[PDB]
Formats: structure tokens, sequence, C-alpha cells
């Protein structure tokens, strides 16, 4: 039971405010991402990454803010369920031994972001081949539900990738993979993941679960 929204002005309201939230940790984040001058300072740390994250994380949002804001402020006079789960990655052998015989050259992190519509974003943890590992894939915690859809429905997965070797600013985790979830998806547990950056940690291809009700 929820209340319809009184008019476009609260709505555009409510975007532009969130939109200043999601700076506020862009800011945040870019300032203690500049403090990481040393390891004596947390540099190369996995705190360090969970800044990365989280930078990148309000950065993609606040740009499906800002499209949907643009969209309100264009609009002229005035159901069925998809749930994604058990997501993997898997990762080539030979990076895996590199990090098993050079372990101390880099640390690798890895997210995956969910966006279907504007105010409908999410982001995995940081994965790791320390804690995610089973086979060659990295395993990820999580599940993505989305209520109310119509059947003309897509959802973008974006691949994230970070390495760690040895004024705002933009997230050094870097877009390693993208693909776009629809119904012809349906069915399907095994997708060729797009942009795969020349010759990256990824074997290519994503896996996962997609249950679907109409």
């Amino acid at each position: 039971g929820h209340m319809c929204q009184v008019n476009i002005k609260q709505k555009m309201q409510e975007l532009n405010n969130e939109i200043n939230m999601q700076q506020t940790v862009i800011y945040q984040a870019s300032q203690a991402l500049n403090c990481c001058v040393d390891e004596e300072h947390g540099k190369g740390s996995l705190e360090e990454a969970e800044a990365e994250r989280l930078l990148l994380i309000a950065t993609g949002k606040r740009t499906l803010l800002i499209d949907e804001l643009n969209k309100l402020k264009n609009e002229g006079p005035q159901k069925g369920s998809v749930t994604l789960s058990e997501i993997r990655l898997p990762l080539k052998a030979d990076f895996v031994c590199s990090t098993v015989q050079k372990p101390d050259a880099a640390n690798y992190y890895y997210l995956i972001i969910l966006k279907a519509g504007a105010e409908n974003m999410v982001a995995t943890p940081l994965a790791s081949t320390s804690n995610s590992l089973n086979g060659d894939a990295l395993t990820f915690t999580t599940t993505f539900t989305l209520q109310d859809v119509s059947n003309d429905f897509e959802i973008n997965i974006e691949v994230y990738s970070l390495v760690q070797k040895k004024a705002v600013r933009t997230s050094n985790f870097a877009l390693v993979g993208s693909y776009t979830l629809s119904l012809s998806s349906v069915g399907n547990t095994k997708f060729v993941l797009d942009k795969v950056p020349f010759l990256s940690s990824l074997e290519g291809h994503i896996y996962l679960k997609i249950k679907c009700q109409v």
C-alpha cells in the first residue's frame, strides 16, 4: 500500500536531493582516497579498495539520477517479476596462477553492478580470488529482484576490476565487461560479456540464474 506522488515537483526534488547526497559520498570517498599517500596511511589496503568501490557506486547512481531527472523535465503535458542470482565470474587459469606465484605484486578486486531502472542499481561487495573462488569462477552473494516489471525489461550488468599494485576523482575500478539481460535471456545461464578488455583476467563469460514470473 503506497501513496502516489502529489506532483512532478516533489519527484524532481527527491531526485535532486538524492543527486546531492550521492555527490557528498563522491566528495568524501575522494577525500579519503587522497589521504592514501602510503601504506602507513592506508594505501593498497582493503579499506582503500572499499572506498574505490563506494566512489564507483555513488558515481554510477548519480549518473542514473541525472538522466531520470532530465527525462522528467522533458515530459509533455499530463506485471511480472525477474530475479537474478548465483552470479559467477570465471577467470583465466594463468592469471590466477600469477597471483599464486607472485602474490605480492598486486591485489585484485572485482565487483558487479546491476542496473535496471534509474533508482534501481545494486553493487555486489568486493570479491577476490582469496575469498570467492569456486572452481575457476568468482561467486557473488548477491540476489537481484525486480518487481512490477514489463516484458521489455532490460537489466544492465557491468563487471568491474580494481588493480592495486605494490578535488573530486574517478574510481580506479575499471569496466571489464558488460551485458544487457532481457526477456530473451530467460532460461539461459551462460552469457558472453561484451567490451572485455584485450588481455584481461576474465575468461569472458558470466554465469547466472534467472527466475522470471509473468
